[PDB]
C-alpha cells in the first residue's frame, strides 16, 4: 500500500490529554471500547480489512490469549523487528512505512498506541485524521497518570459531527455518554 491516509484513534482526559498511568489506562469506560472495536473494525469494501498499528510495549500490555485483535490485521513497531510477516494477522516492523508495504487488502489504517507512539506519529505526514474521545471528570486532577498527549493541537481543526458521523459511517453516536463520573464525546480532527 503506498501512501495510505492513517488515522490516530485514541481516548484522553482533557484538559491535559492523559492517557495512562504505570502502563495501564486510568478508567474503564465500556462503552467507549464498544466505539473502538465497531470503529476499528467496519469497512465498506468487500474483502477487506483494516489494519491496526501499535507500539510493542501495547501489544505486549494484551493477555497473550486475546491476542492478536480479532478481525484486523495487527501490526506492531519495535525499533529492534526485522520487516516480517509473522501469520496473515500480524506483521513486525520497525517503521510504518516499512510496514505498509507488506500489506494489500486493507482499507483503513489507525494507529492505536501508546505514547511513545503517538506523540512520534502525530509529527509524520501520512497521519491525516485524529479520532480522540475527549473524556471530561468534576476533578480530572484527582485521576493519577503519567502519560499525557503532546499533540499541536493548534495545526489541527476538529470538524463537526456530521464529519464524524461519515467518517464512522453506521456507528452510532451517542453524545455526553456518562460511566461513574466520566463524561465523554467522540471527536474528528483534521490537519489546517
Ligand atoms: N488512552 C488510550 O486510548 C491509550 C493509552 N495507551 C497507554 O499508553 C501507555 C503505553 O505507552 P508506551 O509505554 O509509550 O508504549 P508504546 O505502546 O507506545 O510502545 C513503545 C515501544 O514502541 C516501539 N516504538 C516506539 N516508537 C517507535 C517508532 N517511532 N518506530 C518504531 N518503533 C517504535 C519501541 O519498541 P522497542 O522498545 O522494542 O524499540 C518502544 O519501546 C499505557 O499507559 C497505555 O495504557 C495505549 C493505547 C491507547
Ligand atoms: N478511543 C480509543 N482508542 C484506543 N486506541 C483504545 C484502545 S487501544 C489498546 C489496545 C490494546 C491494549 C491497550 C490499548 C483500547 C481501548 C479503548 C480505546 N479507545
Amino acid at each position: 500500500m503506498l501512501k495510505p491516509n492513517v488515522a490516530i484513534i485514541v481516548a484522553a482526559l482533557k484538559p491535559a490529554l492523559g492517557i495512562g498511568y504505570k502502563g495501564k489506562m486510568p478508567w474503564r469506560l465500556r462503552k467507549e471500547i464498544r466505539y473502538f472495536k465497531d470503529v476499528t473494525t467496519r469497512t465498506t469494501k468487500p474483502n477487506t480489512r483494516n489494519a491496526v498499528i501499535m507500539g510493542r510495549k501495547t501489544w505486549e500490555s494484551i493477555p497473550q490469549k486475546f491476542r492478536p485483535l480479532p478481525d484486523r490485521l495487527n501490526i506492531i513497531l519495535s525499533r529492534s523487528y526485522e520487516n516480517e510477516i509473522i501469520d496473515d494477522n500480524i506483521i513486525h516492523a520497525s517503521s510504518i512505512e516499512s510496514s505498509l508495504n507488506l500489506v494489500s487488502d486493507v482499507e483503513r489504517v489507525f494507529i492505536i498506541g501508546g505514547a511513545e507512539i503517538y506523540n512520534e506519529l502525530i509529527n509524520n505526514s501520512l497521519v491525516s485524521h485524529l479520532l480522540i474521545t475527549e473524556i471530561e471528570h468534576p476533578s480530572p486532577e484527582s485521576i493519577e497518570m503519567d502519560t499525557f498527549l503532546k499533540f499541536p493541537l493548534e495545526s489541527w481543526t476538529k470538524q463537526p459531527k456530521s464529519e464524524l458521523q461519515k467518517f464512522v459511517g453506521d456507528t452510532v453516536l451517542e453524545d455526553d455518554i456518562k460511566e461513574g463520573d466520566f463524561t465523554y464525546n467522540y471527536t474528528l480532527w483534521t490537519r489546517k
